[PDB]
């Protein structure tokens, strides 16, 4: 797990190398009222929810806490509002967010799609189902991911997103984002700013009316066999559990 230092393992969950050595330096953050907290499962395919966001707040370039670059001090100084991305569980964010400071954004998946992204991203196929399934990837379990921020979705600092709703109701959706970031808008500037928002999603668009690529909802059918998806199917069920989570897995 931690053999020659792939992973670091800690408190349970297996967290990228470049995590040892500043997991008490990111407790301690601190988290500026004006803060947009994105976080996202890595790989998962959701840039364009995370630019539908960016929109919204003012009505590569992100950087990620516990990345390597730009690194925690470059991130202290950044001039507010900052836009801040992270991959890790809710349990290892900044310890002010536990406490209901700021603004949380929890960006799900379905998690058959979310495999091909995380996979396509730039090893069989197969054997990184397998990895995802056994809990073996970067940042932990993803059913322990996911549920957690489930769990605090009622937060007041919490909006729990799903992928698939920007694509079955925009609408709703930066709404939803525009009153739980404070972005006030009369009518016509929150028609024009979801206007906005649909051009810049319908512009990845094709005659499915949903993005081409890793950001496809239904992706994962053109990939996963059968088998590999009984397999998929069983363990879910199984890692899922008591949560009522659900998602649609094709639109």
């Amino acid at each position: 797990g931690e053999f020659e230092s792939k992973y670091f393992e800690f408190h349970g969950v297996r967290l990228p190398p470049f995590c040892r050595g500043k997991m008490e330096e990111i407790a301690n953050f601190p988290v500026r009222p004006s803060d947009v907290w994105i976080v996202t499962y890595p790989k998962s395919g959701t840039s364009l929810l995370q630019e539908v966001v960016y929109l919204v707040s003012q009505g590569e370039q992100l950087p990620v806490l516990e990345y390597p670059q730009p690194g925690l001090d470059i991130i202290k100084e950044l001039t507010s509002p900052r836009l801040i991305k992270s991959h890790l569980p809710y349990r290892f964010l900044p310890s002010d967010l536990h406490n209901g400071d700021s603004k949380v954004i929890y960006m799900a998946r379905n998690p058959k799609d979310l495999v091909v992204s995380y996979y396509q991203f730039h090893g069989t196929f197969q054997e990184f189902c397998r990895r995802f399934m056994n809990d073996k990837l970067g940042y932990g379990s993803w059913f322990e991911h996911v549920q957690e921020f489930w769990e605090h979705r009622m937060d007041s600092n919490v909006l729990f997103l799903k992928y698939e709703d920007m694509h079955r109701d925009l609408v709703t959706m930066v709404e939803q984002l525009a009153r739980f970031l404070g972005v006030s808008c009369d009518k016509a500037q929150l028609e024009a700013l979801t206007e906005h928002c649909h051009q810049l999603v319908d512009q990845c668009c094709n005659a499915e009316a949903l993005p081409v690529g890793r950001g496809r909802v239904g992706l994962w059918k053109d990939i996963f066999t059968v088998s590999m998806n009984e397999k998929f199917d069983l363990v879910y069920k199984q890692k899922m559990g008591k949560c009522d989570l659900t998602f649609d897995f094709y639109l």
